[PDB]
């Protein structure tokens, strides 16, 4: 019998060590005791799930890599392994996404009040996120499905953030940067994309006055981040 | 006879090419036009000053460096040359000091208006810093004289930037910077330089509502560089 | 049915995803098809459950770290599971250095012949090393069974070393740089590890003739380090 | 009446505090004693004409880009002080490397003995660079002609080196580097630069034996860098 303290404690230190499969249990553990997260515990669950899914993005992304060169390379004798190893990476990414949507689907927005305004967006935000990670690696028919649940999630997420929170908002600043980084990279869709993080940088600044000084660190380094892709789409 | 607009175009392709002394002399001849700076003419003219000095305060501190241990090794055959050299780069730091601060003095601060408070407290804040690298160099007398003169410069800037600009305007934070270092690093008053940096800090944060469109970034950059200065000097 | 080409190729596969929990997986399925090993493919599993045991390594110092300053700040509390996950930890290292040793006893080191002189030394640094992880996070009188351990596999490796192997070979320079490192961390012997560090160097440097074509680059990166570390022990 | 070991002792200061034109003028006037150099003054003199011809050679590049584009924007009010900028640096960086050239031609050159070969390699090297910086900013028929003397100052090197020296030898292999440099940025002759990179990397190789204990790390370092340019300019 262990303490949600102590998951907690596990999660922090499990960081500390880059043993993020470990911090991600933990926090899948703290979930599983079937109450609301603090906004303490959502971040903790948020890094571990991100580090957990980016070490398996890249995984995949580099042996890809090398599929596409080894199919060119016509060495019909190594194309085999590349293949399985890529779709072995695969499995375990679609698997890790497939475990953060079920625990959003069946505990986080499954049960956050109506008046959880900040931690329902921050659901949304993290939907939208996997099944865009489930896009990337998903073709045809299979990514289609992927890609509206994507699209379904973040539209939601926009609606609640734009009517409950602030534009400096660090939950709605980061939603408008990933959501055109969706529209970018899934959608092919490079106006839509540069328009959505236009409008967020613009509300922002338009209302620099609503920066908190509890978050002000965070809206800024977002403002950034939207402002980089920016100028690097539109250049 | 060369144009004003070409002397500014002069500094901005001496600054991309790292010739800082070319960048600092073609500021001192805008300067010399004996009409008043523009901000961005201001900032031209601070940049290639700081850069200038920066690298012969770098120089002297080396040689110093070299000069105590030389000493140490007892090799008098040696200490001639080392001490020599120290003296030679420290009469050229010297003398960019005096020459930044004949500017201020006889053009700068001697002709903005009593109106032109931005310029006022810019101007009286390079007065401050140019007598404090006076005061790192001086012994004795020399450096009593320098330090009073560092402190009365700073002090002027404090009390015109209080009363005309918000705690969160980069050259309000920018001053409290220096001057706090002025305690820590020339006055050894680790409590006056904390107590400053805090209350600009906590200013700043406390009408963070005043941050502007034009300068938020800048703002931000400052109050950190506070933050830490702050973590250092207390640990 | 896997091929023992593609468990290599699989091994490679891992290494460029840098999943080295593969990579070891891969090169131990190779060792267990009971057969010698190439250079290759002994490089392969000694870089695989070198980064293995570097991550739980390198975890282990974080949390025993964490564990000293929690057991000193007086808070009961937080310290039982600092200590469990420290343990978790150490029992995972711990697994990894008697999966390796498993290896080398009941293969590696078992069944390569009486003339594979490179082999025998290369396997017996592996030992010495393995059981050098295992001293580090060991205590009392399992602490000095598994020294002596290490002592005696570099010892057999360093009698092998310097009767069939040039002094500038990288299997001799490497196995002189990791036994200096054990005499210096474990067995707290400044004077013995500068000795050995030396001796390496300088019995290097006098057969410069030595140095072969194909492994020049190895020769003269292992001598800077044994030259790196004579520096920081006798400094 | 300055003492040469004080003189040297002022260029090694000026090098620590990175005051290259202070360490060109003292080895300048080491050279200008009428008396031959030690290899230490030689690499002294080198060391420092080096980084002040790197740093004009560096703003050259800068401003010269500036120019082709503010020449490209169309507007003809910027061009004038970009040109005359562009030309300034220009005139340094010449003056620069007819210093060089006076000091090879009137004493290091002209006072070598015909028995000190590793000196007058090291000088006709020297002479080739500097007539090469000037090539690099020449055009038309001043541009030939400097070109000729470039090539004349490395053939004379290439024959008393392939003679006198060890293929492995550091200022053989960074003659080798440097003129295998000529052909490839100066004579645009790609095939020429891989066949002399190529030949003085495999008779360094070949002859690995001839490796010197004083020197091994430098030409190790050449032969690298050697195998680097021929990688970059074969791909």
């Amino acid at each position: 019998m262990v303490d949600r303290e102590q998951l907690v404690q596990k999660a922090r230190l499990a960081e500390q060590a880059e043993r993020y499969d470990d911090m991600a249990a933990a926090m899948k553990n703290v979930t599983e005791l079937n109450e609301p997260l603090s906004n303490e515990e959502r971040n903790l669950l948020s890094v571990a799930y991100k580090n957990v899914v980016g070490a398996r993005r890249s995984s995949w992304r580099v042996i890809s890599s090398i599929e596409q060169k080894t199919s060119a390379d016509g060495n019909e004798k190594k194309i085999e392994m590349v293949r399985a190893y890529r779709e072995k990476i695969e499995k375990e990414l679609e698997a890790v996404c497939q475990d953060v949507l079920s625990l959003l689907d069946n505990y986080l927005i499954k049960n956050c009040s109506e008046t959880q305004y900040e931690s329902k967006v921050f659901y949304l935000k993290m939907k939208g996120d996997y099944y865009r990670y489930l896009a990337e690696v998903a073709t045809g028919e299979k990514r289609a499905t992927v890609v509206e649940s994507s699209e379904k999630a973040y539209s939601e997420a926009h609606e609640i953030s734009k009517e409950h929170m602030q534009p400096t908002h660090p939950i709605r600043l980061g939603l408008a940067l990933n959501y055109s980084v969706f529209y970018y990279e899934i959608q092919n869709a490079p106006e839509q994309a540069c328009h959505l993080a236009k409008t967020a940088f613009d509300d922002a600044i338009a209302e620099l006055d609503t920066l908190n000084e509890d978050s002000y660190k965070d809206s800024t380094l977002i403002m950034q981040l939207l402002r980089d892709n920016l100028t690097l789409w539109t250049s």
